């Protein structure tokens, strides 16, 4: 029976509880790393994934897949990004009893791969720009102490990767990919991540420089949930990818990377996860709303009994057809009421409706949203539930109103501003090695503090900081500019950037 | 430039040439039978999938995702499903540059993978039925003579797995696959399979039974395009899928599976195509409708241009939001309109509007159905083709006649593949010349069946291929082989 209060000391234990008792994930697949993952959890990931897909294509960037399956001298290619990997690398070395002429890498990342296919797809400028992305999954063998959606062997997730006829270009797809991550995280999965230019000495293999969502967890880790790369001309080089300009000079184009993984879904879970378990974003729920016929099944009361169930029908058809919203109706009448919403709190359905004989009576219904609960219950005619208005913009976009969406769109909102809270209670300001390290061991979260180098020299200081209390220098972020005058948290000298620092995941 | 005519002796290089000037998959990525899925034919297969996944949805069978990998010991347990698949296996054996204590197989097919967690999450009645799907590739290294989408290495899916408390449940379950693929193949894509249940000698490797759908290719060849299994108990045995029953008894449930791959996009393709390219069934058209501006770029014209581009937007925009059609405007005045005219057929685009300055005068634009060609042109209303009022509209019904116009013709060619013999020799006879399925009553449903498969494979290289236990036999029937009584009509074909 799941029922354990998620603080900093807790959440270690209540996300691996969760992951079980919610039925999201299944560990017990005989290879580590490996997780099932179960109809609840899984409609989940597709559902973030889905959103990806969806808000790339409307941006231009389209949809393929690739084999799973890289030919060694593919992988090998490039030096730093093969260094970065070959340890990560499954190997496959036999078909059936015999050995393959060629060995074959599962994935760990498919940069070397499309980038090959890129090389005979790219000829012209006419063929710029180029930009695709794939939902699959990838493979890690290194990867040590395994947790669900978190650190795992294989890996769901969505990769795109665009070629570019500039810089310019390069540099302005950055920002389109971000503007990605912000719907995802934020406009619909209601939280906050911290943007970071990764520290250089710690980029993407490969890369020319790396940007990324460091994600504070309720334990006070960060997580990288989003890793988004300008790989400049370097790989476009080794894969000889080339196109004839205007002036008909052959050019190497620019090449751009991002990719989201299960960790977003780590993150919604997490952050707003509370006691009675999860406490779902609407965009990932299996089931926004759940209907429950209370008072049933009493003596001689069979044709309340039809009433009642015959309005919770009118009521999950106005809400399925009108609205688009997912709804279940639990009319199993052995159970107790307090065995279904434990149940249903367990799994984080956003809102339930009660409905009643005496209810019924006076016209009005219960609703309750998931994350207040039983306290803060609304009366709401059911006439106004079913109540639903439209009109047409001038874009003629569809514009539905109703009750049960304004209580879903309030349910957001809520669990948004808790979220951002929560960040921005996990951001520190540190004038000293010391208050950064006490902010690390007593608070977690990112300990902030203004540093005198963006270059490489810095990792000096990184290495300190993971000696004193095992944080890491995780990155700047070059929007946010330094007051003049002042000075290097740690050596002293005159600041040019504020760096974050924390423990990772 | 593509202009290959679509015939039974040229089909396997139309299909091939298509495959490739429709930028449908690329076969230079160089891992045999493993090609990359290119943008405008993922949308097809993703289109297809969705679907399928979304009326599994509608039915109670919920998606789910499982590793790729599964060791080896796994893999084995079945003695039969082994033998059947221990061939076509991918073994990854290394992490890194360390050899892997077990080794791992690339999943040919997930049954043993799947079957060992419902022995995890199943205990009681309660937990019955368990109905699970997932879309993702499975692998089989000894497919030969590779073919996109046909004959693969990496083959792109969808598997469903049920587990069931009786075996009537089982048998039912069977239907309800059966409705889904009718859906996905006939209502949507527009094309007929013969439904089978496949030669008790050629089952699924574990299955109790096999039922199928082969479709008839334009090369008169079949392609097994659905596989529907009754996996009884066996598997429950083998992997310790046991259920306590109301009363307490501990009993094993009866499994079921289906699936479905890439050879479905293969059949809408090949079956629809003409010497033009693709004709695409609206499921599987990246874009419904192409809205070209003509007559553009004259001398001394830009008013009358701007005129024209506004209008093709004013369409593009109502049937993009109102409808919710796909709609791409090709107004790139440096490409002849010869190209873009030969590019869009090609790419099977079910729908061309052409709109120009002299048409805008008369209030009309040009409405061109791919299938039947510019020969049958529609000359529609600019005010009709922008009313919108169960939403109707004429560019919608000019959609839903062009795939009711597919299905007939498809229909029709899968029916004139269906030839009835009598003998041996009419069998023979069908088989070499005319191709596609050759339907005979026979004697038996059972194992002894098999030496007339043989001596047939001998005469013509044609395979029994199975018999649909719906079709009646006729009173007082013979076998066309043996004279014995008929219990069945049997079904031959040459294979892919
Ligand atoms: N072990 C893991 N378990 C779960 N999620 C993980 C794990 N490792 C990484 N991730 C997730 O994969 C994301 C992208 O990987 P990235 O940042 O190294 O960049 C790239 O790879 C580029 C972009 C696509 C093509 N390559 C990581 O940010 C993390 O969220
Ligand atoms: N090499 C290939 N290339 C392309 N498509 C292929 C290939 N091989 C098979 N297919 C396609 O996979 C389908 C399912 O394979 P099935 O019939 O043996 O049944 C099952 O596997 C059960 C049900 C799912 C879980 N197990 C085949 O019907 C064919 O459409």
């Amino acid at each position: 029976t799941f029922s354990l209060t998620k603080t900093r000391d807790t959440f270690a234990d209540w996300f691996d509880a969760i992951m079980d008792a919610a039925e999201l994930v299944d560990r017990r697949y005989p290879v580590k790393g490996c997780v099932v993952f179960r109809p609840y959890g899984f409609f989940m990931e597709n559902a973030i994934m889905r959103l990806c897909e969806e808000e790339y294509a409307k941006v231009g960037i389209s949809q393929i897949l690739f084999p799973t399956v890289i030919p060694e001298s593919f992988l090998k290619k490039e030096s730093d990004h093969i260094k970065g990997f070959e340890a990560e690398c499954f190997w496959v070395e036999k078909g059936g009893l015999q050995p393959l002429e060629e060995r074959l890498a599962l994935r760990p990342t498919s940069e070397t791969a499309i980038y090959s296919m890129f090389s005979k797809w790219v000829r012209s400028y006419k063929d710029l720009p180029l930009k695709i992305h794939q939902t699959c999954t990838i493979f890690r063998h290194e990867t040590k102490n395994t947790k669900p959606l978190i650190r795992v062997r294989e890996i769901h997730w969505n990769e795109a990767h665009c070629c570019h006829a500039t810089a310019e270009d390069a540099v302005s797809q950055l920002s389109d990919y971000w503007k990605v991550i912000d719907t995802i995280f934020s406009d619909e999965l209601c939280f906050k991540g911290q943007k970071l230019r990764r520290v250089c000495w710690d980029r993407f293999p490969g890369a020319d420089y790396s940007e990324v969502s460091d994600v504070v967890m309720p334990c006070g880790r960060v997580l990288q949930t989003a890793g988004i790369h300008n790989l400049g001309q370097r790989f476009s080089s080794t894969f000889d990818i080339l196109y004839a300009n205007k002036a008909n000079e052959s050019v190497h184009p620019y090449l751009t990377c991002a990719g989201i993984s299960t960790r977003v879904l780590a993150c919604a879970l997490s952050i707003h996860g509370d006691s009675g378990g999860l406490v779902l974003p609407p965009l990932i729920a299996p089931i926004h709303v759940v209907i429950i016929p209370i008072g049933c099944g009493k003596k001689n009361n069979q044709e309340s009994d039809q009433q009642v169930l015959g309005k919770v029908n009118e009521i999950a058809d106005t809400l399925k057809s009108k609205l688009g919203l997912r709804v279940s109706i639990d009319d199993d009448f052995s159970k107790s009421m307090g065995d279904k919403l434990y149940y249903y709190e367990l799994k984080g359905v956003p809102l339930r409706i009660e409905v009643g004989q005496r209810d019924l009576a006076n016209g009005q219904c219960i609703v309750v949203p998931r994350d207040v609960g039983k306290d803060q219950k609304r009366v709401i005619p059911i006439t106004e539930v079913m109540k639903v208005s439209s009109h047409t913009t001038e874009n003629h976009e569809l514009v539905v109103k109703n009750v049960i969406k304004d209580e879903l769109d309030a349910y957001k909102a809520r669990l948004k501003e808790k979220a951002f809270a929560f960040h921005n209670s996990m951001v520190t300001n540190c004038k000293s090695f010391d208050e950064i390290v006490a902010c690390i061991e007593n608070k977690g979260g990112l300990a902030r503090f203004p540093f005198y180098t963006t270059e490489a020299d810095g990792e000096v200081w990184d290495k300190k900081l993971k000696d004193a209390c095992s944080a890491e220098i995780r990155g700047h972020n070059p929007d946010e500019n330094v007051l003049p005058g002042e000075v290097c948290a740690l050596s002293g000298k005159p600041a040019v950037c504020y760096m974050y620092c924390a423990k990772s995941y």
